[PDB]
């Protein structure tokens, strides 16, 4: 029923819409489109954040390293990087920019702290996912052009990766409540999936944006009572407007409400 009504919603969006939920009580999957690709956008800030504390775990980095940078290094959309390029900022106040407030240029620096997008991209084949990939840095990596496998990632894959590292073993027990942490305190998220979730349920997120009418949201949702819930969403090429793109992200959290 819920894949039935994925798809009258698809309809509504006016593009090509991914969803999957993983239910953690159950095992249970649901999924529309699960196996396409869809252009993560900034989702993949979360993915990166992990494999920053994948090391910190390893004893190779440190959350309270600085790492010092100019203007120069400064790409469009860094609201609280532009404020630092005189002071520099720790690993944990760049992991926290990128994703709370989608810091671009936080992203790029703690990139090239990992070795560049080969080397996430080689962290998340070493975890088992062997689908998504990383090709380019902020902002290119937002072109979302239909067809190009670059920067890319399945609902289906992305919601079992989102799984093994923030609610398996694959990190620490404090790297995985830190970033579980950093997903909840949110700000970029009130429009989509947090719009259709009652104040009740705890929800961390991560949003992208980007071009050809692309419209993301990931998260993990705890529902009161309950083992949490991991819900992918990616919706692309799509021809409706900004605020409906977010609206129905919306409208997949209320039919997730509906479904547990």
């Amino acid at each position: 029923q819920l894949s039935e009504q994925l798809a009258e919603l698809e309809k509504r969006s006016g593009g090509r819409l991914g969803v999957a939920v993983l239910d953690t009580a159950t095992g249970r999957r649901i999924a529309y489109r699960g196996d396409e690709r869809f252009p993560m956008c900034s989702t993949f800030k979360a993915l990166l954040a992990a494999a920053v504390l994948a090391r910190v775990d390893q004893g190779k980095e440190r959350l309270d390293r600085r790492i010092t940078y100019g203007k120069e290094d400064l790409v469009d959309y860094s609201p609280v990087t532009e404020k630092h390029v005189g002071d520099g900022m720790t690993v944990a106040e760049l992991c926290e920019a990128a994703i709370t407030l989608s810091d671009n240029t936080a992203a790029n620096l703690l990139l090239e702290a990992l070795g560049g997008p080969a080397a996430l991209t080689a962290f998340l084949r070493s975890i088992g996912d062997e689908v998504t990939r990383l090709d380019r840095w902020e902002p290119e990596l937002n072109e979302a052009a239909p067809g190009d496998p670059r920067d890319t990632t399945t609902p289906a894959a992305m919601a079992a990766t989102l799984r093994t590292l923030l609610l398996g073993d694959a990190l620490s027990p404090a790297s995985r409540q830190q970033l579980v942490d950093w997903l909840v305190a949110n700000k970029t998220g009130d429009k989509r999936l947090r719009a259709g979730l009652p104040a009740d349920w705890r929800v961390g997120d991560k949003t992208g944006t980007g071009g050809h009418g692309t419209t993301n949201d990931i998260a993990v949702i705890w529902p009161p009572g309950r083992a949490p819930i991991v819900v992918t969403v990616y919706l692309t090429e799509s021809q409706v407007d900004a605020d409906a793109r977010d609206a129905v992200i919306a409208e997949v959290g209320r039919l997730v409400v509906e479904a547990f």
